[PDB]
């Protein structure tokens, strides 16, 4: 969504803000999720599995898995203008 891809900074919106570290759809799901490294610690996080399976490998409970259609590129760093 927007051209989002991993290593996009992504947005949640209490937004919630992530790296995207794994774009798919997950068996059992009709939708594509990414998955966000987050900067801290969250408590229903995993380090890169989603409902058991393993997507990915982040820190201890940094991983949040979301529907990519939810995300949005991270409006802290959208707006930024490089140097002239």
């Amino acid at each position: 969504s927007h051209g989002l891809e991993v290593g996009s900074l992504a947005e949640v919106k209490p937004p919630f803000y992530g790296v995207i570290r794994w774009i798919g759809q997950p068996p059992g799901l009709n939708e594509v999720l990414a998955g966000l490294e987050l900067e801290d610690e969250c408590a229903g996080c995993t380090d890169g599995t989603f409902r058991g399976t393993r997507y990915f490998t982040c820190a201890l409970k940094k991983a949040l898995f979301v529907k990519l259609k939810s995300c949005r590129p991270d409006s802290r760093f959208a707006s930024l203008q490089p140097v002239s």
